């Protein structure tokens, strides 16, 4: 299969690229081709060469990486940057962890985590992104090392964040993982 | 935007319909464009009409919805119709549940989680479908609603599966929930 | 130069035609070539092959050719049929006669125009459409034989109509004619 | 619908802009489509880009728009600029004026009308281009302000011209106007 | 590097399948890709979907395999049926085979090679066509078996054909061999 | 017939001349249309916009004019400078002469042709260029002039050479002429 895609000049080499292979990997739910069966091509129209309406029209500024910006974030969770973390999200940012635990300062987060490990640090196995009419939604999941309350430390205790966007900013985050299986009971 | 794929006849709508979608949604990872800007068009050749290598091309029967047979797969999991789930897998499937516990046999499933919860039935928040270069990779999350083994009942536990697959069976199985985080301790 | 439209399917050769012909002629009037140097190709696509927004787009029935109807629309006049006259026209249609007379109700004109002469008939010389961004504007002029008030008879009058249509009804009307130029003055 | 036209390099931005407008409107003289709905994407070629017969082409240097030329040309002749005018004429220039007075000669024309008013000067209303297959045609019309003959103010007496081009240059008029209508009479 | 050539409807799989190759292969003449980087795709256009000089346009009939005719002509002169030999030739055929024996008469030919061997029979190691402007040109190799004039067999004797081709039908005819130089010698 | 090719950027004006020559001679293999009713038309890609496989092709270097390699490399035969002559050659080339003697040493055919001929030189009549699926074939042919071993001289001797070329190297010759049919004879 052969896909085609007409757009306006100014989207970088790596936005391209992006582009290029989420087409791709588009056609691979339908047309179970592989990959090199799949080729895709674009055409770079300068404004004068363009328009609709009969009216030239303006490059909507590219997202940046989704799954990027969200590993940028837990990066600078896990440095415990809270400021810095901020700038990444809306404001009606809202995170759903293991009980169901609603917050949306993470503070809150901080405060409600303390208690149930010393600290917890991040290896991924993946990050999926999942195309929808609404943007883009990051998968990433992995495991967990760290250390109980008591200072036990553990390790490869499985993990997975969900996080939705809006207009390059996280939205959304929700968590389940596999810290309360693994804890230590008697 | 404007998207053109030439892709071989033989296509049913519904199956043109889950490319164009996907196709849409593709480009909005990169270009923030509101879908009504964005143009998919299909151009379907017969056999004679394409060739690669100087040689005409089989059309490659289209995958299912990944989402749908994931869904079938659950169902049938839920109704405890094991010779029909197996229908759904590759010979090599493999599921890896909290604790990281690996299986293989979904009757090894039936006896690990018979201690575990007396039955859970599964309401679904979302799917998602993420498109990747070694093809569909599906997320659903919702809650729970069941019994602790002591009869007690529960509901809004939350889940989260993630499945990949191969030519249209399912392949791998990650499961994540907060079971553990919920269940009632002394 | 070549020109490609890309289209749902379902008009008829005779609209394709139409289409051809029109833009060709836009072509013409920036690229002075000659019009056997222009190419038109029209592909076609099935409702399911095409989509904007995630969504497949109806196909509407093509316009008639406006000329055609302005036609149609005058010679129904000339035989005096209102009822059916009106059939051709929108709820607000305007017509402007010569002095800047506004009317729109046919029954206005016929009363206006009675004492002005006894009758006039339409000979064409030419009609000319002019594709604009609110539709077709169609054009006829050519000259009126006829008799003056006293039954003098007259012929070789010069007229021209202009037509603004809406949705391939006739919106408004504007004519210009050397009636009162060539009348006879004692 | 989506137009795509293939050109060689060397039209200007301003020339795109209106040969994208003509392809807008020529689809909407046949497909009922609002502006919005109708993209024009255009490609240029550099020379070694294109072939026709094994062999190269030479861009055709673009026409100037007709709707400008015309304007220029009654603006010229209202300052009276006999010697700039016939700049813009074919040498077999035909000018049709009320009565059918038939004139090939710009003196002729100044002679003949100075009986009928001291001055008039236009105002424009609208221009409508009609694109043919032998070039553009070009309509405008408005109105009139001036003195009658005794000195006595008009305005607002309708006018409407129409110019057949060749090769850039005008080669037939044609007017008819309300002149006559709104004379004062005895 | 992706091909694409639009066309009317009215071709045979089969000669598209040849015009395939061909253009396959041309592009290989200069972008040194394998033909399994290089597709080509065909738009077939009913007659009312083109239009050049705003007027429909009649197919040009196919030409034959030029290097099948070919084969069938020398197949027809093994089986000796000159007749329909002849039906395969232009009124102006010409032949040229070693020592440069010039002939027109394909009755010429067989007493010629009467005295230089009792027979030969073609087994054909490859068929090369040459797309010129100029018409298609045929080269054909391999080798020959038969027997000396005294009843001595041989084999493997290499020989070349060149046929150039007008209007389908074959033109010119030059033949190069080893007979010669594998001749017994006293 | 419209040819469209899709292709990298880098290729000089020259390369893209025989590109499209050879596209529009490939098409007149099978559609007999006059060479300026068929078009080729061009379009250039940055790398960063094909993909195939989701990863960007690296654009190879054009191969050289095959018909002036093999020129080339006769006239460096005719000269005797081996080392020159065989700076255009595979390593693996291989050489088939009259008699089916197969050498792969340039010295191995000096010494076979020393005794067969003082020497020869070359009159071409035609390069022939055939595309194939395995890369260009060029045929060449005309006659020989030169002195049997005796010194007596001889003119107009037919010959043609067939080279098939890898990579812009030659890596086949075949040769057969008419020598032993005009040498003479006891």
């Amino acid at each position: 299969p052969i896909v085609e895609i007409h757009l306006l000049e100014g989207y970088s080499d790596a936005e391209k690229e992006r582009l290029g292979r989420s087409l791709t990997a588009a056609v691979q739910t339908v047309v179970p081709a592989p990959p090199e069966a799949i080729t895709v091509m674009m055409h770079e129209m300068q404004a004068a060469d363009y328009m609709r309406g009969a009216t030239r029209r303006t490059p909507a500024p590219a997202l940046p990486d989704a799954a990027a910006t969200v590993r940028d974030f837990l990066d600078t969770m896990e440095a415990r940057d809270l400021d810095k973390a901020r700038t990444f999200l809306t404001d009606d940012f809202v995170m759903t962890f293991p009980t169901g635990r609603r917050m949306t300062d993470l503070s809150d987060l901080v405060e409600w985590s303390a208690t149930r490990y010393r600290f917890v640090t991040k290896t991924y196995d993946r990050f999926d992104t999942a195309a929808t009419l609404d943007g883009p939604v990051v998968y990433c999941f992995g495991t967990l090392r760290g250390e109980w309350p008591d200072g036990t430390p553990f390790d490869n205790v499985r993990f997975i964040d969900r996080f939705a966007l809006r207009d390059g900013k996280l939205a959304v985050q929700d968590v389940w993982n596999d810290l309360e299986a693994m804890r230590p009971r008697g």
